[PDB]
């Protein structure tokens, strides 16, 4: 509260960390279908269904120019590039695959690297 304060949780290389892992994101073999955003005018269905679009482009652009204000808005966009593509493909097809591996490998890399 007002002059009470937890004591200061060292943040100063959460920038240089999160931009680790994303490397890492960007580079795993099953990253391919979160690469890019979704090309919106040839897929159907994805822009009225996927309310909030997120991929890892995105997300490099947002986090290079300091559109992240802290580590956990960082981690809601890694997750929403998941949630959105649970919403949107079988678990039983490739992609569906791809996003289930990728949601644990970045959650993996997330307690290893900050828990």
């Amino acid at each position: 509260s007002m002059s009470v304060k937890k004591p200061k949780r060292d943040d100063s290389k959460d920038l240089a960390l999160c931009s680790m892992i994303l490397t890492e994101m960007e580079t795993h073999e099953d990253a391919w279908p979160f690469l890019l955003p979704v090309n919106l005018k040839l897929v159907p269905g994805y822009k009225k269904v996927i309310k909030k679009p997120m991929d890892f482009s995105t997300i490099r652009e947002k986090l290079s120019s300091g559109q992240y204000p802290n580590l956990e808005t960082f981690a809601l966009d890694v997750r929403l590039v998941f949630d959105n593509c649970e919403t949107f493909n079988e678990d039983d097809s490739d992609i569906g695959r791809a996003g289930h591996n990728m949601r644990k490998y970045f959650e993996k890399k997330w307690t290893d690297t900050f828990k």
